[PDB]
């Protein structure tokens, strides 16, 4: 199954924060990085005055259960973490897990606010333009509808 996941940090230098968080999905059993977006720095979305974010997106291929993936996803975040509007060690939230739809208590897929932001959908569309969601909605209208700023590099 292609998982994609949604990666942030505001560190003031984050940089490494997120390559190890990278390091470690890629070393989750049974799963390896399929892609990964570019790295891209986002304006708080909260407080502005904290430092900037940067956001990436990451396709995994995994073997895993959706809930186990997220056992580990939130197991790398408590080993390299440490806040509601940021500042933000690492986030790793689950964007989509394959084609399936979630609703329970731990896990909601496809994410329950992607589509309200910017830093999150374009780094997907950049690795995956062609995306539809489970309920038929296409990544690139739901782009093309809102008009989302684009995003800088990082
Ligand atoms: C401060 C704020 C709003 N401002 C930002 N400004 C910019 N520019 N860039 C950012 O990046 C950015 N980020 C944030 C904060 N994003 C945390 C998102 N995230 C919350 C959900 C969980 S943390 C709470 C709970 O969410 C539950 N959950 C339900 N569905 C999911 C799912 N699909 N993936 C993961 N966790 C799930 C999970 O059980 C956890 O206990 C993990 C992290």
């Amino acid at each position: 199954t292609v998982a994609y996941i949604a990666i942030g940090s505001n560190l003031a230098s984050p940089l490494e924060q997120v390559n190890a968080a990278l390091k470690a999905l890629g070393d989750i059993p049974e799963s390896h990085i399929l892609t990964v977006s570019s790295f891209y720095r986002t304006p708080p979305l909260g407080p502005q005055d904290q430092p900037d974010y940067l956001n990436a997106a990451v396709a995994l291929e995994t073997s895993l259960a959706p809930e186990e993936l997220l056992n580990h996803t939130q197991r790398i975040e408590l080993q390299q973490g440490r806040e509601r509007w940021g500042p933000r060690t690492l986030d790793l939230d689950i964007m989509l897990f394959g084609n399936e739809v979630i609703n329970t208590e731990r896990l909601t897929v496809p994410h329950y606010d992607m589509k309200n932001r910017g830093f999150m959908l374009w780094p997907l569309f950049e690795i995956a333009p062609e995306l539809v969601f489970p309920d038929g909605e296409m990544l690139r209208q739901i782009l093309h509808t809102r008009a989302f700023d684009k995003l800088n590099k990082w």
